[PDB]
């Protein structure tokens, strides 16, 4: 009974493999068949090739031994190399032109999920080339999917010799009966076998991918679309900022690239985003998901007028301060998205792009109250509900589990009757006692937001709604302005409070304005949506944010 | 008796004054004298300009309005603007070529030293021009050596109203009489000294520097060269990462760019590249300065092993790993420096640059221990005291104040005999109970390294150490292979156990090696040379790190 797979880089996870650039490059050359490949494995286990997958040596120490040992091939073969031959440049195009094998990978992925243990064992080199950091990318993306990664540089062994199979079965605490092995070089697959783990010659994927789920029992073809990668709190790089002597803000720190703050909306998390968070590192971002002010490890001050947009909108400029930042591209989530605008509309030299989820920018009206605004609008009686100090909070505290179990669900789970919510007495007095689990969360995930929401509760969260005026106040200095930096309004068609025909005129404020639309999307986008939330920011990122 | 100090930013902190190229744009176009400069005054108070000043308008939304009042002053002077006379055009460049004024900045810095509370009033608008972040970062690097800066565009009032000269002071809660303001604008100026504020009207800077020397009695000009900017601990950016389930990694992080990851010696700090922080980051980097394993908020494990030199080194991969970041270029100093070279040997694909101060780069000698090494060096003696777990961290930890005022001192404030040092007993048994303060720290910086060493004390920071055996094996492995990537090693001249002849075999394994070196500079090179340290890698960096 199998429990563990291991899978090859090169022609395996990674294509097209590197090997087979010297066959192609003999082809495109007309030089005599196999004469750069055996050039290649030139003095087999005491040859320069052998050395380099050792560590012995770097890859541009091997470089110029290659192009002696391809001197030597042609001599014998009777041959001529052709004027600007050069494997420096052959080799950083096959390095280059080497991508992920997706399925694989998701095979890997699906495996894994499925309790299996996963490793990467390969033949591998020392890369100092000027271009190295394409392929530490590569290595950087494909290992966190898996245990354990092993490169024959790094333990200075390398297939075919056994000792590599016994350090393999070793790492893995496993006989090698509960081992598949995938290698497309049937070689380095033989001692595998020789010691009685299932192995797979791989060619085609799909033929490997069928061989795979025999043996296993497995369904990995033809398998639904899965969901992107999420976090796992305790992986994370956690900052914490000091803004004012008494707020310190936590967040959440993934990759390198220009800065794109993620901000939260009621009552969430850093955590509301992610399966955003490795997906835009990915897409060459420097993530940075806060825990918005009166959240998880952010300071949460009692004080009412401690969360009114203009405080808030300063301690996020004075965060920037701290870190050194110039600039970020705010991307806001229901508060969060209100905040977002704002962001824009006072700070624009310190947004360098906005996008907001489900909340529109609309102006403040100023021959109106705020309080007369959200009257009159049905859906929003909720905002009036939270207005009185502690009621609220007694109902969204009293159980955690039932409140994030009732409130995250999908548009076709509706538990809740937003309508005459102060009247009807609370948000849940419709709703059952012990909900049922939403298809959009696991039990792991909303025992998350119940731990995060035992340090502070719901005061703070909150407070969030309780300066109406004073918001409107200060929105209404704004009202002369135009938002013309780069900016990105995003509708979910499911949302019953922040309806997409709330944001129809918002070109009126923001002519130049991108749009993206999530179709059967209800109000908690980012968990509802995944996959079409990062595809619609990764390429308003790319084409609008640098 | 003054107490606060109030600059202006055009003119003042900030030269050439934007406002002196309309001027420059009439004369080289061969325009009628104040034809823009009074295009830009149009309507006074009620104008599209000081609608811009207040924050009622975006200056993307004025750009179009200055163009209608060049037209409208051209034909009442009966003149005509050139072909593509662009205020956009004039405004960008102006802006881009307007820098800080460093002496003045340099009295500012001098003032607050000093005990004053200095401030930054400016007449500014609400910049959301594509080249925005130019200016964002201008007003970053100013606005952090002040106590307040005052935007008009963000308080709604404008100078020369006297509401915000009431302001100002109500922010500084001081009376007129103790406050003393620079502008270059004579009207600007006025409603300041009517109040009977202490005022200077800043033509050239060096006669705005002798007046305020005159008045506040505090010598600004011909004063000996400043420290760079040092770093306040409790307003930085703190970030946690575990790294294996018993050990999370301490970082302090700063700026924007590619990752500089600051590797300190024994026994220090984050805080030992106080210094070198905050002018890496103003240079264009993102500054990720560690507490390395057994230091500080970073997990100090009690076990020798876990701090030999291949598991700190994977333990730095995981780091980068977890943070999302493929490459990082690594600078160390110390036991720093020496993971750093190991670093660059082990995993060039992960360091995108590697330097050392004072640590230099020498093969592993297969033919001797490790230990015959360090005896063959009579310098290297107070590594032996070290062997013997207990000895050194009961000197070391009897009295923290004592220790590290003993090690922390320049060349020429010699307290130590390395020395016959097991001989004699200890590190410190020459050396008094009371040590003088070196003229490199300050009595408040001693203190942060007392607390930090509180903690966890000197038994990890020792275990560095303690595994010479095994780092000899480990390093024994690598040599076959050659430094390909782009270094640099900085020698101290008065370093007296690292000496620069010991780095002068180093281009025999690192051909394409860079060096600096720094006169009259002892051990802790960071805190002896700030300035010439944060030269020599600044220009590396800029021509070899990207
Ligand atoms: C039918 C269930 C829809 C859920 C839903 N939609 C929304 N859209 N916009 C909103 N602020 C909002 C909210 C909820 C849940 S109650 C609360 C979290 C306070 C806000
Ligand atoms: C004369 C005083 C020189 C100080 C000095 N120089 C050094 N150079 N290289 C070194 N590891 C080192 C050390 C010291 C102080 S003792 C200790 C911190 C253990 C190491």
């Amino acid at each position: 009974t199998l429990r563990a797979a291991v899978f090859d880089l090169d022609g395996v996870l990674a294509l097209p493999a590197v090997f087979g650039v010297l066959g192609r490059t003999e082809e495109a050359l007309a030089l005599p068949r196999g004469l750069l490949n055996d050039a290649f494995q030139k003095g087999g286990p005491e040859g320069a090739t052998t050395r380099l997958m050792k560590g012995e040596i770097t890859l541009s120490q091997w470089i110029p031994l290659m192009e002696e040992n391809c001197r030597k091939c042609s001599e014998t073969a009777k041959v001529c190399l052709p004027k600007n031959f050069s494997i420096k440049e052959i080799f950083d195009k096959a390095i280059s032109a080497r991508k992920i094998n997706r399925p694989m990978l998701q095979a890997a992925l699906m495996l894994r999920k499925k309790g299996f243990t996963t490793a990467i064992l390969t033949n591998t080199w020392l890369d100092d080339r000027a271009e190295r950091d394409g392929l530490a990318q590569l290595m950087c993306e494909l290992k966190m999917h898996f245990d354990f990664l092993i490169e024959s540089c790094q333990v200075g062994m390398v297939k075919p010799e056994p000792q590599i199979y016994k350090f393999l079965l070793d790492t893995l605490k496993a006989s090698p009966s509960e081992v598949v092995f995938l290698d497309d070089i049937g070689a380095n697959l033989k001692p595998a076998r020789d010691l009685g783990m299932v192995t797979i010659l791989v060619q085609d994927t799909d033929t490997a991918l069928k061989e795979l789920e025999k043996v296993t029992g497995i369904q990995l073809l033809n398998t639904p679309a899965p969901l992107p990668t999420s976090c796992n709190p305790s992986d994370m790089s956690h900052g914490y900022v000091t803004v004012k002597p008494r707020v310190r803000l936590h967040f959440v720190e993934l990759g390198s690239g220009p800065a794109v703050c993620l901000c939260h909306g009621f009552p969430e998390s850093w955590y509301s985003w992610r399966y955003q968070i490795p997906a835009l590192a990915q897409a060459g971002y420097r993530v940075l998901a806060m825990d918005m002010k009166g959240y998880g490890e952010s300071s949460a001050p009692p004080e009412i007028e401690e969360y009114c947009m203009e405080v808030l909108c300063k301690e996020m400029v004075t965060f920037l301060d701290k870190l050194g930042l110039s600039q970020a591209v705010f991307i806001g989530h229901d508060w969060g998205g209100m905040l977002v605008w704002y962001m824009a509309l006072f700070y624009p030299e310190r947004v360098r792009a906005v996008a907001s989820l489900n909340t529109p920018f609309i102006p403040a009206n100023p021959n109106m109250s705020p309080l007369e605004s959200i009257k009159a609008n049905p859906v929003f009686d909720y905002q009036l509900y939270f207005q009185e100090p502690g009621v609220a909070e007694a109902e969204l505290e009293q159980n955690l589990s039932r409140t994030f179990k009732s409130l995250f669900r999908a548009s076709d789970e509706s538990v809740l009757s937003m309508h005459k919510v102060c009247e009807a007495g609370g948000l849940f007095v419709n709703s059952p006692e012990e909900p049922s689990l939403s298809r959009m969360v696991t039990e792991e995930e909303i025992q998350f937001y119940v731990q995060q929401f035992k340090k502070s509760g719901f005061r703070g969260p909150l407070n969030w709604y309780r300066n109406m005026e004073r918001n409107w106040k200060w929105a209404c200095k704004s009202l002369g302005r135009k938002i013309l930096i780069p900016a990105l309004m995003v509708t979910a068609e499911k949302d019953f409070v922040l309806v997409p025909q709330m944001s129809q005129h918002m070109e009126d404020w923001i002519p130049h304005l991108k749009r993206g639309h999530i179709e059967d999307c209800g109000h908690w986008t980012q968990m509802d949506k995944p996959t079409e939330v990062n595809q619609i920011l990764i390429k308003w990122l790319d084409s609008d944010a640098r």
